[PDB]
């Protein structure tokens, strides 16, 4: 008896260090699976915008000439969308309206450069592609002075010229619906809140939701991803030596009462 | 006695196996539920990765902000040009389909007061960007020199919009191959079978080649995220099951080391 003292002391002690080595654990789950929800619930954010911004660039044909700068043909200088640059804030709307479909063109040197272009799309199934061949471009110009030119807020490489020439040629812009229409039908000309009014008697307008700048995206979104697994990984491994802890103090537990009675006897 | 106290024990001890049981099928239970559970996440993202880009390409073309301008009640719309023009004869629509490209997308209206009352609906709501064809307004476009088969040969449309369609495609001739062409590039709007395009400003479009899907796709994710719940659900129920019964055979373990050693008391004793 004076002996079976030191018996039940260790035995408590241990599983003693089980419930304390078991709220240390604890802690750290409830630490992990908290970060996890916060870190999966920004991955999923991040991760539809990736898939859209994607999306678009697959129908508008972005991804298209990313790809297609890969190859080697000499005239081609990309699609609009990147060979011209608006000034500061407040035409950014306004241009990218008067072009829209048309900064998606991509220009060329002449017209065996395009020729050649497309035969890189249907050897390789990308999709349908505009081209601009620059010995063929017909420029449009500004004749009755109404708005300020959209071509005249612009930024763009003196030897793509008639390829803008082209695409904003002809365009204005104007402030409001009612400065437009004393020429609607005359002149073609979009408002700052993007509003274009061909010449056709076509009308454009709506307002999309604007939230490189996409290559960010993907280093952010592997991070995520990098973070999350290991996370899940730890996460698990955690809940697994807890089990490992709980059983054994249930174990314990058993031992120490088949004793407790057996002190009682003596 | 200590036969009485020993015939308690076995009584005690065939209820501890029975938990152990059902402990068990619990256990095969579960399993059976996160195999599945495992699977339904699987098609549930990898189909709901679709929708996130299919309508972000609804945006793009502008079919979502169509369709929303339909449950508006602006009276006045009458849809995309895709919707109101059909190709009677096949093999024929690939050049037509190109012959329209962004134009497709275009919807008609009756007059620039539906289309006002169109952009501003879409402003105030910010569906997207689209571009109307007023009908009030609209002028057609026609072919002077007959140099291949016209777009509006191969077309059917009713013949009370028929503004519009002469408008996308009424100065388009639909020719055989580029060497067919070629003697009048950037002279007229050419649009080979093979699927090729030179517009008469020497503009060249090509390239390789229903948005319908989306409807019964954002089903089908409608349907995995309904699933989800169920089967995630009935896991945390069983899982608490499964809790609830190990705590029992605890409870009876205890219990029974105790009538265990009442026999070594009548043991030691008889």
């Amino acid at each position: 008896v004076e002996d079976k003292r030191a018996e039940i002391s260790e035995i408590e002690g241990k599983l003693s260090t089980i419930q304390a080595k078991r709220i240390k654990v604890e802690k750290e789950i409830e630490a992990k699976s908290n970060e996890l929800e916060k870190v999966s619930k920004e991955l999923e954010s991040s991760e539809r915008e990736l898939i859209a911004a994607e999306a678009q660039r697959e129908v508008r044909g972005n991804r298209a000439a990313e790809e297609l700068k890969r190859s080697g043909i000499g005239g081609i200088y990309g699609t609009l969308a990147e060979l011209i640059k608006v000034k500061d804030e407040a035409y950014a709307l306004a241009i990218e309206v008067a072009l829209g479909n048309r900064a998606d063109n991509v220009v060329v040197e002449d017209e065996l450069v395009a020729e050649k272009a497309i035969k890189y799309l249907k050897e390789h199934k990308l999709g349908r592609l505009t081209f601009l061949p620059l010995n063929k471009i017909k420029p449009k110009h500004v004749d009755s002075s109404v708005g300020l030119p959209a071509v005249d807020v612009i930024e763009y490489d003196q030897k793509i010229e008639n390829a803008v020439k082209f695409a904003l040629g002809d365009t204005v812009i104007v402030n409001s619906m009612e400065e437009a229409r004393p020429h609607i039908g005359k002149v073609r000309m979009v408002t700052i809140e993007g509003e274009l009014y061909e010449r056709s008697g076509a009308i454009t307008g709506g307002h999309f939701r604007a939230r490189v700048d996409t290559t960010k995206l993907r280093e952010k979104v592997e991070s995520l991803r990098r973070r999350k697994e290991a996370l899940e990984g730890e996460l698990n491994s955690l809940k697994i030596e807890l089990r490992s802890l709980e059983n054994a103090s249930f174990e314990l537990r058993i031992k120490l009462s088949d004793e407790k009675k057996e002190l009682e006897l003596a």
